[PDB]
């Protein structure tokens, strides 16, 4: 067909049931997630060719950057709960790749501080078992796929993105691609 298993998706030996619509995994330290997000937009992209009624989810990963990725990880939980994403995401992945300014917690809550969110509300957040839970849905996530890198979308628990066989000399044409093929994979 045009699109086939084993080539522009992969189907999960182990289907997990209870699963988001559409998954997507990140790190702020992942050269390729670097520009999924900031020269791609593969996640706006993606959400502007969603069928109506199914939603996005996109969750941060421990295993890369060690303890500072981990702190990552509890910062985008604190992003997601005070629905600070799309304030966050930008300095974040160029506080970390680009101007290489995030060394430490301190330095992940100055990016929030500048966005805008008060100190307390951060700390409280940080603190707040809220959060706690939020970190382990992305951890339980990760782990429902055996996840061992980044970037990576599934749909339905059922089926994950499979990019490296597709064509990148147009940028354009290729997150087009990448968009109509999670469509199709979501009327699945």
């Amino acid at each position: 067909a045009q699109y086939e298993d084993g080539k522009q998706y992969t189907t999960l030996e182990k289907p997990v049931a209870g699963a988001p619509q559409v998954l997507e995994f990140f790190s702020f330290f992942c050269p390729h997630c670097y520009q999924f997000e900031e020269v791609l937009h593969i996640s706006d992209n993606v959400k502007k060719k969603l069928p109506e009624g199914v939603k996005m989810t996109k969750y941060h990963v421990n295993f890369m950057g060690g303890d500072l990725g981990k702190d990552l990880t509890q910062a985008w939980a604190v992003a997601m709960a005070l629905g600070v994403e799309d304030k966050v995401t930008v300095p974040l992945f160029e506080g970390v790749q680009k101007t290489q300014t995030i060394r430490s917690a301190s330095d992940i809550r100055d990016v929030f501080i500048n966005a805008g969110i008060k100190g307390e509300e951060y700390d409280a957040a940080w603190n707040s078992f809220v959060v706690k839970s939020l970190v382990a849905q992305q951890e339980k996530a990760a782990a429902d796929v055996q996840l061992r890198g980044v970037p990576a979308m599934f749909v339905n628990g059922k089926y994950q993105l499979n990019p490296q066989g597709m064509d990148t000399s147009n940028m354009d044409v290729f997150v087009q691609q990448y968009a109509d093929t999670v469509k199709y994979l979501s009327e699945k």
